[PDB]
């Protein structure tokens, strides 16, 4: 089997991407944030504290003839940005782009933190990291991908995120028309539960490539590109007037700037992030200080190849016995 679904930016900045997901019988369609940096499929629901729901579409398990309470199971998750959610668990039928999994753990939110409530466009998350990170207790549950794998034509999914435009998540096949040149594959460590890999270096603008190993995670559920302070300083030093602002929480730059590109290495291959992808607009409405799309990972504890990086590429998440990651230009 295969599946193919369009993923759409939530706003004019590409802060996140949502993908329609069918849950239950009859189908209830929710728009979920596909997140290769976590491993829980959770939704706003009829159980979510009413004051914490503001415009989201909710899953109502009592209206699904295939929903079953997973007795005794609870979940609770905290994300890299400090947001959180928690609740109980149902199993139900879940379909993405025509690919159906029966018995999928659907984690129903009883509580969500403020940045979920305030994001009316995100109805929940669909985790695509390794199932070892799943938070369900006392019996850990499998991701949608893990459940689908055996049925897939090939045990892969691909992320093709757009720049200020829709893109595609495919399951079970590699669309050879969706990228240019060849796909370069690189080793993955699953030891921390993430799609963790090592970039071979970087360049700023038309500058020379610096060969240096940068361990990080491929994370569709994080907006920005978080890299070591040395790398980030080298990037922003090429933008007149750019500076790190403790008050704002990272590098800002004059909105009148033209940003240089940023290249990262995948083996001997190179992925180029155009300068415009690194512009996240005014820090507040009407400000001439703009927020940068490349930020320091210092104090995160890991480097993160978030959407800024991934949307410059066609990315293969290869879930074979020994997982790997592939990147192609597009």
């Amino acid at each position: 089997s295969t599946g193919s679904a369009t993923t759409t930016p939530i706003d004019s900045l590409d802060d996140a991407y949502i993908t329609p997901v069918q849950i239950g019988t009859p189908a209830q369609t929710l728009n979920l944030d596909f997140d290769t940096g976590s491993s829980d499929l959770w939704v706003f629901s009829s159980e979510t504290t009413a004051s914490e729901v503001d415009g989201q579409t909710i899953y109502t398990p009592s209206k699904s003839t295939t929903a079953k309470l997973l007795s005794g199971a609870t979940w609770s998750i905290s994300y890299g940005d400090g947001s959180s959610s928690s609740g109980d668990v149902y199993t139900d039928t879940v379909s993405v782009g025509g690919l159906t999994v029966t018995g999928q753990a659907v984690e129903s939110a009883k509580k969500v933190s403020s940045s979920f409530t305030e994001d009316s466009t995100i109805d929940g998350l669909l985790g695509l990291a390794f199932s070892t990170l799943n938070t369900v207790s006392p019996t850990q549950q499998k991701t949608f991908f893990d459940n689908a794998k055996a049925s897939l034509d090939s045990p892969v999914f691909t992320a093709d995120l757009g720049y200020h435009a829709p893109g595609t998540y495919n399951f079970g096949f590699i669309d050879t028309t969706a990228y240019t040149g060849s796909i370069t594959y690189t080793a993955v460590s699953t030891k921390q539960g993430f799609w963790e890999w090592t970039s071979t270096g970087y360049a700023v603008g038309s500058g020379t490539f610096k060969s240096t190993s940068i361990d990080g995670i491929a994370d569709t559920g994080t907006t920005l590109l978080y890299l070591p302070a040395t790398v980030v300083s080298a990037y922003w030093a090429q933008v007149s007037g750019a500076k790190s602002s403790s008050s704002v929480g990272g590098y800002v730059f004059p909105c009148s700037a033209t940003l240089p590109s940023f290249t990262f290495g995948v083996g001997s291959a190179r992925i180029v992030i155009p300068g415009d992808y690194i512009d996240f607009g005014p820090i507040s409405t009407g400000s001439s200080s703009c927020f940068g799309g490349i930020q320091s990972s210092a104090g995160i504890g890991i480097n993160i190849f978030g959407d800024v990086a991934l949307k410059a590429a066609f990315v293969v998440f290869n879930g074979a016995t020994t997982p790997t990651l592939g990147f192609a230009s597009k």
